[PDB]
């Protein structure tokens, strides 16, 4: 895909992941409620920020960001979670895999943008890689 | 509808309106760009906050908030805007009508919750009414 | 009176009371100067804030707030004080009675607005009642 | 009971619950020490704030708040806990039930005050209901 | 006029101009609503601050500041505006002329106070001149 | 008494004195209302902080702080005040004597802890002595 | 006197007045202790700031500020107060007269500096006049 | 050009553009005065910051930054604007073209520095590209 | 010269002096590097602020501030420094003389503006005199 | 040992314990990752601060603090941990024992310094005792 | 001497040392002007704070602090410096010796107060010892 | 070396350099004490931060950071300084060479990580290069 296409598919993923973790946040139960409730809040707010950042990047490239939730559902690589009951460990296992997916895509974003000479998208992509790698490391350690 | 049902339909409206104004924000053009760009940012962030507030309210009542974007599209009373080109005046005219819709619904929320003896949802609903009435007044004055 | 009429008469009272306490502030003498000088500053600034709040409320209802000081003098229930010399105790006795008047009127505002289904003016009115009741309690205790 | 009587019994409950959770705070042991130690600090400080708020409300109504700890023990509906050893889960189970008791009483406070036309106590009571409902929801989720 | 007399007439102008711009603020309509609404807020708050400053100056000179709104209407050189409908350009044109009037008067204040050896009123007057000259320059540029 | 016993009796005094001054705070009347109302707020908040500090100290020594208000009433050296009406001078006279009592006890706390080699309780005790001596000096000067 | 000589005599007065009010501060007794204790703190800190300001002004003119307390006692127009017991009213009466003295001297400072074309000392002097006139007005009102 | 030469020519452009927009800032007239006046302030301050940043970069490379305004005029690619009267739209059109020029040059800076293995200048250059691309996007949207 | 002409020549000096000290800042060497590097930063930022202040003053008088760097070089009384190597002492000696020049000119500005009845430029000029006199005093002391 | 010798051995312990807990911090795994990761960060930063404090104390006594890591390893009483895998409970058990060691040593520091009349080291030592006793109490409670 | 007598002699020293270093501050010349000018400001402000602290301590003990500068000159152990010209090194050498004197006296203060059982003066004295020892160490290192 | 190996050797250097500059900090003497004392504090805190940053980077790559000070001494390229006496110039000369070493290594880190496609370590490395180049430039200028 071209840079702007990778960006638009990521923007779709971001809002879908926002919604998914928003769902986790309100439906988490058990002895680790307070840590997971707080963590999921930070995680979905991060996806919301990513949604905004990606839109900004698409616009600056001269293209239209996502127009509708319908378009987000069309472009997303992320499956919608319909469950309302889950274990806290499974939540973090799920989020971890979503992080690993995003990491793969941002690496591709970085490589594709560099080939096009899009220096600004490279910077953005590599900065997101840094944030993702920290998040992945912590979740992996927690689940170890 | 029962209180929690009104709340869930509002939560659906909130995210759909977030997306709609997010679209306006990135696609606004013309001599009033800077004022409308800034205003639309504040407006969609307000809808995002409403989304969170409504979810909180639904959860505290012992029900599940929206689980997916699919469910949001199912429950919403708001039509998705597919356009990417518009005049700044039309943006504010659209948002005004959306505000008027939300005002009607929050009034119903307030009345229904009071009848059920749900004092906390009444407070929340009336506070949202206050915010909506200010927003409506300003947009009406601007378009006058 | 209708809600907006009660509001406009209150707005008139607010500016007249602002002026009255502004006069007290600059003309207070005696051993309790520093406490009364400071208290009267806080009191007239409170009336100034009320003036603004009431104007906002009238405008949002689709009516015109006070246009002139002439109109304020016409609508006010508060007598203008022409004196420049007084005792600090008499100042607080006067202000107390003005507070009691405002309390009566805001109670009426709350009841009238509720009957009209004006939920936002009810909230505003009850919040002002809270502030007035605290002020009344302190002045009563001071004069006891 | 009249409004001021409900308020005085609540003020008694507040200080007794402050003491109870203060005891929990200093005597909690085990792997969840740090979360429960911190949570119990926030909880007893909340009861201390409630004690102050209720006193303020009683005074403004023209009555005397609690004068002594003896009077608090006389009026309280809350049993004093003499234990110094407990499990962290039992602490939260206890606090939950105390919250549910307070919720019942504040609902009664709200209804009784409204019938008397005491608009300010209604506002206070409904605001406390909001805080209690959030606390109850979180504890219920944690214990689920 | 003597210094204190110029000051008292200015104090009268300040509150009358406060009221006038307060009226503009709530009644402004049209595409430049948000800029004019905000500007008029800053302008009337400036007149309110001037009212306070002038009162302080009169008191420190051993005289009584304005006692009533009646006295303000008697002493003012500013005509009360009864209109509730106007164009945003006309608002700024009006305010500009009011600024030019105030500038003339503060220049006289400065000259008269210097002749009397009132060094403190000179400083105050010249500082107000600075603020007025900035405001005039901006309004003139806007209307050019 | 041993260190922890002195500490527990002080903790009992702290909450009883909190309650006593809380009572003074809400029931003070007269021309010095505002100064005494504010002073009594600071004083009872100081006793509340002392209650917390003493509990912390007892716990760190490996003992249980006060468990109940019943236990506080058993251990206290302070008489409960049942009055609701008093003069502001008598309030400060009472508090002064309570301060002098606390000063005696903290001196004993310091001496006893030093003999036991409890260096941390010595530091705490001497710091409280400093705070008490300032408070005593001011009240003595006020009543002189 | 020349400008720098007026400044040096003022610097001497400032430290002597600092000491005088420092003495008042620590020795004030009676029912108005807390207000006078606080006021005297602000007053002596003001004289300390004046001491620094005057030194700065003398240095910038190419002269040496006060070198010793001996030199301050030599140059001062202010009598040292040896008393340790006084009434709070007498304190404010004394300070008032000291303010009136400083006012006379700063007026002379302003006039002398202007004649020499020392524009910076004029600004400083007139600013100090403003501060003195406010202080005088408040003390006069308090003693009225 | 070598890296340091590109940097020095950019530093020259920065100060010339600072001056140009400084001129626009003070000479802008018309109904959009307040937005353009504010925007031009932010724009020239940005060029001033760029001037400083570029100087820092040149120095760290072991070369001398611009020594004089004469040298800036010699090295600049930007034409000096002698006009004092213009339309607000033309101002933004001009600035846009200047931004596009700077964008071209910073891209070259980034490429040249990378070829030399100057990793720090690459980072700086790409960061400036990001800022320029945002500015260009907004001006383009405004003029669309 | 007329006031606005003195101001425009000063504005020219300000930017030329900014550039001169900017050059010193980046080229200073030796054991006092860190103090001189920091001092020169503060000094050139001061000249930059003066440039802005003078422009503001010229505009408010109804004239055009400097339009170009060419015009600055034409109007300046300050010689451009082409050197890149110097001793830190010589830097401060140079800056001192530039300060003394500015002091002479601002004194003339103050006198000329007063004769014209331009009270606002007098205030500005005298305030700048104060800042210059402090700077001169410190540099003189350092070089003594 | 003399005071300075106890201090130098403590400084050695501090850096060795810093390193040990730094190792724990990065290698902690499991369901309590986030609490232990955060706690270990605070703990090693505390040891780093202690390292600095002890160095300061040694220097002020006229001796040289630790010069090298070699010297730290020579003087330390703490065994280096070579493991990279451990349970979170064992981490806290280890740290607890290290705290108990430090407590013993700081008690000796306090006693030895007092005998020498080193009042400042006594204060420092007793303050560290306070911090250690809190830390010990919390870890003991957590492991209970 | 008794505790209060040591304190009063120290209070005398504090103001005399304030004056001495105030003199140094304004009369320092040479290449190290900026460091010594700043250091002497911090030093004399420290002596001013000590003056206040000592007065507080004397008052709390039931005695009168210094009443006059005459009494300060009578009680002081510090010789007044009449010089206006000195080297920066000599300034620090002088201050060092003054610090060493204060250190001796505060050690005596600590010992004497402990013998009297004055725990609060011991704490104060030892805290001042800490501050003095840091200051001495830095000056000694600077002069080494 | 592989990326993680370069990182681990750098982490070893960081703590060894921390210790070295910590030693300089406490043992610096002479007329430039205050500047060098402060500079060395900032420098060793920078090395401490680098130690933490490098550990984070190693962990995120799935490897173990330094476990012990023994391992740091094994891996370090930096010679331990045993001296306690030195000239301030020699300190900065030493630190400069250490900076130049770190610069070489971070350049290698950047190149090696890029070849491996480790985009996050490249960003980190280049950011550290920027910080090092600034530090080197300042030290070189100071020693010139």
């Amino acid at each position: 895909m071209k840079t702007f296409e990778i960006l638009k598919h990521l923007q779709a993923d971001a809002i879908v992941l926002f919604m998914k973790v928003h769902n986790f946040h309100w439906n988490v139960k058990g002895t680790d409620f307070f840590n997971v409730h707080k963590a999921t809040e930070e995680i979905y707010e991060g996806f919301a920020d990513m949604f905004d950042d990606l839109a900004e990047r698409i616009a600056q490239l001269g293209h239209h960001p996502l127009v509708t939730l319908s378009e987000a559902l069309k472009l997303t690589r992320v499956k919608e979670e319909t469950k309302t009951s889950f274990h806290s460990k499974d939540i973090f296992k799920e989020i971890l895999e979503d992080y690993k997916h995003l990491e793969k895509e941002f690496k591709e974003l970085s490589n594709t943008a560099e080939k096009e000479g899009d220096k600004v998208t490279v910077t953005y992509a590599d900065d997101q890689l840094a944030k993702l790698q920290k998040s992945i490391w912590m979740l992996q350690a927690h689940l170890a």
